[PDB]
């Protein structure tokens, strides 16, 4: 009967309390976000909702070209604000049982205060004017919402070669005590067979004023690059592989030749570009286990299947999906490479495939370490998998194969200031399966025990995990 | 507790309302099926409910050989009707949890009008002459049976080298107010490396009066063919693919050297299949998109796996299961060849392995289009995947990935007169997932935006999916 | 409240399902890695962390995952109780892990120990109460057996061994239990593996034969076969990580792929699943004209740590799942041995849920007349068997196949504590033919269900394992 009250999700007794509790309340370590470090530095004051919103997660995006908008209200640059924001509440009422539907009406109610309405053409006018209106005031500005979010870090996703001045500016800048740390993303270094790779070897070697020309130089260039991120702040770095492969790491004279051939133009066989990528990886890999840092490893999509749209828009405008090579083999022996020499960093692996959930969770245990609470993580449902269902199945082989109890939990992965209702969504979800278990005697109802693991899933965990030892 | 009653599978208020009073009175598109025109056009009167029942979909005779039964009780030429319906009286009560035992009770509920009675040895005496009697009278007859479950139109299977003559006598009978539209299946057309092509080439040669040497002939005497079923009516074509492969497209000079080669009954390499077969779909694909034809690709299945009852029965007896070969990377290529130059027709994806259910959800989101909701959709659960597990995991990652309201819905992939019961199946399934959701507050309670989903996905998204722009 | 006598029984007719009969009926644990010698010298345990900490692995991985040192999981140099102190303080932190269920299940039956969690606050008190008992008679490994109302098992045994003790317990009157060997010749068929040559070397011994050519490897697998048929043997295992096809080439061929193995010399992938399917389409042929069940047990990703493995070896916990694709080579390995009317009774298992179904519609395609259920699906496995793995293979089972016909559960386990995990899944099986009673969607018949369930149980291994 009643669409989203303060109890939306929460199903039984034993779930409301948890949540309103324990897990409502604790603050948020969005340990992994796409946020703009120049618009927290900044501070960005935003004109309109549509200028806050719209461009998301590329979820509404998507939603809206599946709905038959032209791409001009979309992406266009010859419709204004107003027009793509009407567009999109038109294109709300459509998507019922999509989380866009959830978020929506979650990211109104918290950080703007709208409650018992729904978004649509009816109701969109008013909405955009009240909004704006908030927009227009110090607390709803950039760091104005993550504050009302009650956010106490965030780890943006950077690259090697980047300056990092906002991140240092933000640390100098005693106004706001939220930390933001930068995340070491390689991509770029060990994609080698990726067209772009030479034109990005040319930004590594000005970054590190190291010519580049055999692997020994490659490792002194991120060497340097490493050093730099660590001094401003950086405890994580993140990877995104969307065709894992391994080869046993062969000798440096080897990575020459291959380096070389890729200098030169040739092209790399299989083996070579997995030869190559494998060097990389294990040598950065014993790097963060050296530097005490959080390795993420996010495996498994298959992006730019869109030539048109890429050809206008470029990377990461909603053209991306989920991949299904096969992975336990490779995930295997390259994480085992690192282990050998006990040179295993804490880390993190997400799967963008729901399919290989149970892989992961099974993976993970093969690799675990004494002195530390989990070592290895399942990381929360990612991307696609952000949403009930998919949480709901990653929770659930977490908490079969491994200790859902250690759970560093969840992060947003956004870009946007209004993701942060995405740790209130998870933390509804968790609550009502703890709750359900309880209620329905699979697991003790002791609160004390349900109470300090939500807390410890919610945030807990996470900083302690992130925290270099 | 009572098994199926009016409200099965409704589970709450909410949903009986939606089934009963906008679901079940919404007539039927069927726009993919697997019925005999020429049953259809004889209007055929069957002998009995064995025939009726047991011709196919190779369901029961699945259900029949794990049960021990003889296959001469099966499919033997030498068993009669009433001996092989008395095996499966015998093997019915052996199938609880098994879809056939609900199919088998909602079609002997509709059309049959039997009730509270359980199908088995005792009772199967009495259901075949009752039965038998309704089958004699023509509200009981081939085209009887879809009138009485509200068909309205219905999508054939039909291969380019069939004459359509059934479709013609048909559409000019005034008698039938159904729409019979046959669909462009060229499965025999693509599909280079099986021994029948050349055979087959000859009968396409025959059939479009074009002698075919070169790629370009082929284009011709398919083109001649996709003429004659546009002027029957054709709106639609499907694509069994079992192995797909993906290959850029050669030029001309190529296609002819291996067509060449294929008519000398030389061996082709994996690389010219690939490069044929991705030539022929994308060449159709495009002319699908210039007739604005829904184009249907099937894909997953691993067939003839019994080469011992292969040899006697031949091929779709229910020897054929999922396959599992890793398909993102080809589909992704295959539907971008099409869509870079914007010729993506409007397009359905359905696979037989649930593991690629997300990448399917996700892969539709690529190629959206303006001006149609939902140009690319993702199929109803297929096949083995067509039951209340399968659905509820296919309508879970459609509804999380992609928008609900566009489903196209159901179609039933039959060649049985009883198979409508499988959209009974589908709306009661349906109706409980929204109301349930309805009931938890996960979406409004509200009957006006319901009804319309429900109808839309019940009929009108499909009536209007299938039109011709 | 926390597992009571209705633990998992969600609904009525679940309840009477379970506790009138499913309950009662007997435990043919047709698949296990019992100690036959354990079993035959009747083995006294000297306490509770003893019987229980190794069981299956699975406490050691959860250890490891909770920080615990490796000197208090599988070190030689801590004592039992210190290591099962350390075990007491990880409990409380599997909460939603089947380990959580275990504990207190097994603390339940056959212990008597109900209403108290199994923590730091009371372990020293459970160490007390179960070492009592252990002292005692009725909780010998027989004992437990006797307790848990099993009436046969069927071990898991190698082509090798002499199973002197499957012939002791079977000449022993004090103990009515049959204790059947099963065949996994693992070994045999992985010529790929550092130790082929080596086991070879004992299968020539074992057999009293020289191995040369192909034909002296059937002869040795004869007379290995023989023996353990004569020893009452009437099963068949297979571990199959990476599943193989190559269409089984000529005695020439597969004589120069031995050939060059025997020689050091590295084979090539081709080599490799000619010899490997010629292998397991023989033996599936002798397996079918014995009448013996085949069990293929697909998908696992073994010694992934080499680190643990240099120090512990294999079946230490560092084993998970993996993910080749697999429809093509069973569907031409079952084919292989079906074309000429030589399939055996089958019973196929995936570790990789992802093939639920992908086994359940593979079945349908080799079924067999005279015999219910001739393929099957075997039920979670390892890392499946508990409550979403199992619901998950039972639904795809039952959408697929004929949940009526399944042969149902086995532990699987080396743990004598292990016979709750069929507890667990009677329970599961009852609770999920009672919902669907209770919502319609099957007859709430209580001759129809009972019939079911306990053919679930027992009946149908009972009959599906009998050589006839
Ligand atoms: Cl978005
Ligand atoms: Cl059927
Ligand atoms: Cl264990």
């Amino acid at each position: 009967a009643t669409f989203m009250t303060e109890d939306f999700l929460l199903k039984n007794d034993i779930a409301r309390t948890l949540y309103h509790k324990y897990a409502a309340p604790m603050p948020i370590y969005d340990f992994h976000c796409h946020l703009s470090p120049q618009e927290i530095a900044d501070d960005r004051r935003f004109d309109n909702l549509g200028q806050i919103w719209l461009e998301g997660d590329h979820y509404k995006w998507r939603a809206l070209r599946s709905a038959g908008v032209d791409e001009s209200l979309i992406t266009g640059k010859e419709t204004s604000d107003y027009e793509k924001y009407m567009a999109w509440a038109n294109t709300v009422p459509k998507t019922l049982g999509n989380p866009l539907y959830h978020w929506t009406h979650l990211e109104l109610r918290r950080p703007f205060g709208i409650t018992g309405t729904l978004f649509g053409p009816d109701t969109a006018e008013s909405i955009w004017t009240q909004c704006n209106e908030k927009l227009a005031t110090p607390a709803f500005s950039a760091r104005g919402i993550m504050q009302q979010m009650n956010v106490r870090m965030v780890g943006t996703t950077d690259d090697p070669i980047d300056s990092l001045e906002y991140h240092r500016q933000i640390a100098a800048d005693d106004s706001i005590d939220i930390e933001v740390a930068p995340s070491w993303r390689p991509d770029k270094v060990f994609k080698i067979e990726l067209d772009g790779f030479v034109d990005y070897l040319r930004k590594l070697e000005a970054a590190a004023d190291v010519s580049i020309t055999r692997f020994d130089d490659l490792r002194q260039a991120l060497t340097r690059r490493l050093d730099h991120f660590a001094a401003c702040g950086c405890r994580a770095s993140d990877h995104g592989i969307e065709t894992l492969r391994f080869a046993p790491v062969p000798d440096d004279a080897q990575l020459d030749a291959i380096l070389g051939k890729r200098l030169a133009g040739e092209t790399l066989s299989e083996l070579e570009i997995a030869q190559f990528t494998t060097a990389v990886l294990v040598w950065l890999g014993r790097q963060y286990a050296a530097r005490g840092w959080v390795m993420q490893l996010h495996i498994g999509a298959i992006r730019n299947n869109n030539t048109r749209m890429f050809r206008l828009l470029g990377p990461d405008t909603g053209f991306d999906s989920i991949g299904d090579n096969n992975i336990s083999w490779a995930l295997s022996r390259l994480l085992d490479s690192m282990d050998v020499t006990n040179e295993l960093p804490k880390t993190i692996l997400y799967c963008l495939n729901p399919r290989d959930n149970e892989v992961l969770a099974t993976m993970i245990g093969n690799f675990q370490g004494p002195g530390i609470a989990g070592k290895v993580q399942f990381g929360s449902g990612w991307w696609f998998n952000d949403q009930k269902d998919g949480m709901l199945r990653q929770l659930e082989q977490l908490s079969q194969m491994g200790l859902l109890s250690q759970f560093v939990g969840m992060l947003t992965d956004s870009r946007s200031f209004l993701s942060y209702t995405r740790h209130e969504y998870f933390r509804r979800i968790l609550c009502n399966l703890l709750g359900q278990w309880a209620q329905d005697g699979e697991i003790p109802d002791d609160e004390a025990m349900l109470s300090r693991m939500v807390q410890d899933i919610c945030f807990n965990n996470a900083q302690r995990y992130f925290t270099i030892k």
